[PDB]
């Protein structure tokens, strides 16, 4: 349930892009996402600030809309693409930047103010990285009720930054039609026919956010960082056909909840709780089991907590000639080692790697919020 | 304009499956689409029969909705992939069959009942074919309100047919987001920031498209044919970033209408004629324009007018950097040669052609519509 799900017909309604915190991390699921990854074309610290004000300045205008840019003079390119007619309305558009390892290199001079637990992402036991779809210095995370909207805000930034980002990869994707649309009350589905979300801590509680998701003062962190968050992202194919193909017995007990209902296996409600306790042959809840690996619920180490903000995706037909769809895995933690790759750590062996591919993704650092309008992505991180 | 536009909140809306012809032809726009080819695996004219029969039955089910078929013994695959949920919804899905020159090959002896102007797709001055995106011997269009219809359709088809469907190519499409939920009232905006659809023709006009759309007995074909209409797909990439920093002058000129009104250049109103006789040297309208040389809006050109029902779509990134983007073009006409073939002749070395390289598509016959549920598809073509 947590974060919750948006109306995909809210054409009017507006994510505030201001606060201490960036947008698209705590916010409910919109219906529609893209992932975009871009090289950065900036020749020095100067010209990264200018970037990045640049940036700030294109997000709050989307973000909160209004009249289309129009152009007065035929002559030049139109300042807008004209996709969205003569209107940019905000349509629960969020644009979430994030910064990649990569970006801390000799280029900039931002080595030592490095988060301390990003690095670059390397491949793990099931992986089939693919290099076209891996990492770059930036990604940004673009979601909005429409794919309109999200199309249109890709279009402007490059409109905006050509001699200052290279698009480098992309993937655009959804959740379930049905769950978008009961706001926040239904648990968007994934397409393995599976609720997806459920466990997840409860995204309004500011305590607990603080806890598992935003960076914090206590934290060995450079002080920039404070009000940040690691992320995780990984590009997952499914083996659509040989799991619509697999028995539906051998579907749950891989997941270890109940596919129509979303409770754990031997329970009765979605957001009921295991005890593994009690089945340490793992005989309900196997230890093969996604759920039980992903979270042994000792609660000894509840350290390795992270909120997930996935999105279907259905592309074409790979290599092998067969479908290509999946997960977007995206997640937010406070600290990416004890988060991500503890838990990733902890699945190889799971038993669905047998269905499914990580292709893609990278770790990226995302940005404290922009303040006010005095502020700039980043700032913190330029001065000190 | 036509074919108009259907919403995508009409999640109890149907559409009728059963008819003297198909639907997803003269059928309004729902949001979400789906171009997929397969290899038939039929091994005889038998096996083929078999398929097209299980084919009938499945869209009739999906169509028109119901109950999520319940699985009661677990140790099975489940017989629906549950990505929908409990109830599958007939969210405006439409489900359009159509048929390949190469079904028409000694596998099955229908060569003798080919219809006349159905051929391979061969390459136009401009094509960048690519043969994981061409031919196929079934072609089927699905079309619904939301892409989780879309999709769940497919795979429903897929599980039901291993031994008899392979997966060719697919591509999955949109229209834009304020045009569906306008229901008629506004023109799709293709991906180039332009109305696209305007000048179809009427398709509620009973009697326009059996000029237009439609094979009819006085035309010599095949009997089975009667019903049916020829369609030209073609998967075409936009050079977005490109375009995008084109003047809108040269944008305007290229197509020869209004970007903002979607007026023809020099009038005020959308759904205003040309006057090509006014204008021979087209210093209005451009002689190498888009919408003059597609259509010259003469005596002769009555002949080679078709509908037109394409849809954007926007995948990744292309291997040399750029955006995966372009329109799923799809067309119908009572003949191919009198059709598409005669348009994209004069449109060769058109100013468009800097801007967009076709790399897909094929050439089918959509089939005649299933009378009713005592018939089935191409039940004409097989009995004799
Ligand atoms: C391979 C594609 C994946 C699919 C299809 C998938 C799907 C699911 C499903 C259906 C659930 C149970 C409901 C819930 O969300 O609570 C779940 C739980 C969970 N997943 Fe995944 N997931 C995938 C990958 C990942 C990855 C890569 C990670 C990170 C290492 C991850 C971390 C988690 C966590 C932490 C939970 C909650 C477990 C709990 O607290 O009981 N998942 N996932
Ligand atoms: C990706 C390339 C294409 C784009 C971007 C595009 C877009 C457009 C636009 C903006 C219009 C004017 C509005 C309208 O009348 O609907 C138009 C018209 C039209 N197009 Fe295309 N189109 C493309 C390819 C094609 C192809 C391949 C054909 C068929 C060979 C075709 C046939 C027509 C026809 C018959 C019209 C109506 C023009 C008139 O009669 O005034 N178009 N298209």
């Amino acid at each position: 349930s947590a974060p919750g799900t948006l109306s995909p017909d809210a054409r009017n309604e507006k994510q505030p892009f201001y606060g201490e915190h960036q947008a698209g991390i705590l916010t409910p699921q919109q219906a529609a996402m893209m992932l975009v990854a871009f090289d950065v074309l900036a020749s020095d610290k100067a010209d990264l600030e200018r970037l990045f004000r640049l940036l700030t300045q294109r997000f709050a205008f989307l973000t909160q809309g209004g009249a289309a840019p129009e152009t007065p003079n035929p002559r030049l390119p139109p300042l807008d693409s004209g996709i969205l007619g003569g209107y940019i309305a905000p349509d629960n558009l969020t644009i979430t930047l994030s910064v990649g390892h990569s970006l801390f290199d000799e280029r900039f001079g931002l080595a030592p103010q490095m988060p301390k637990k990003l690095q670059k992402m390397t491949r793990f036991p099931n992986d089939s990285l693919d290099a076209a779809l891996c990492h770059g210095d930036v990604l940004l995370q673009i979601c909005a009720n429409t794919q309109d909207t999200v199309i249109h805000a890709l279009r402007d930034i490059i409109k905006h930054t050509p001699d200052l980002l290279s698009v480098r990869w992309k993937r655009e994707g959804f959740i379930s039609d049905h769950a978008a649309r009961s706001k926040g009350k239904e648990t968007p589905i994934n397409l393995l026919g599976f609720k997806d979300g459920t466990a997840n801590p409860d995204s309004q509680n500011d305590k607990l956010m603080q806890k598992v998701v935003w960076v914090t003062a206590d934290q060995q962190e450079p002080a920039w960082t404070i009000g940040g968050s690691y992320q995780a992202v990984r590009l997952i194919q499914f083996r659509v056909e040989f799991w619509d193909r697999t028995p539906l017995k051998e579907q749950q007990t891989i997941f270890g909840r109940d596919k129509q209902t979303g409770a754990p296996l031997g329970m009765q409600h979605e957001h009921d709780v295991p005890d593994y306790a009690s089945d340490p042959e793992g005989k309900v809840i196997a230890l093969d089991s996604h759920i039980r690996l992903a979270n042994p619920r000792t609660a000894e180490s509840e350290s390795s907590l992270m909120l997930r903000r996935g999105y279907s995706y259905s592309l074409g037909v790979t290599n092998s000639g067969q479908l290509d769809m999946g997960l977007l895995f995206v997640c937010y933690q406070h600290d990416l080692e004890k988060g991500f790759l503890t838990v990733q750590k902890r699945l190889n062996g799971e038993a669905l790697e047998e269905y499914v591919k990580p292709i893609g993704g990278g770790y990226f650092f995302a940005l404290p919020g922009v303040k006010d309008a005095n502020d700039y992505f980043g700032s913190a991180l330029l001065r000190v």
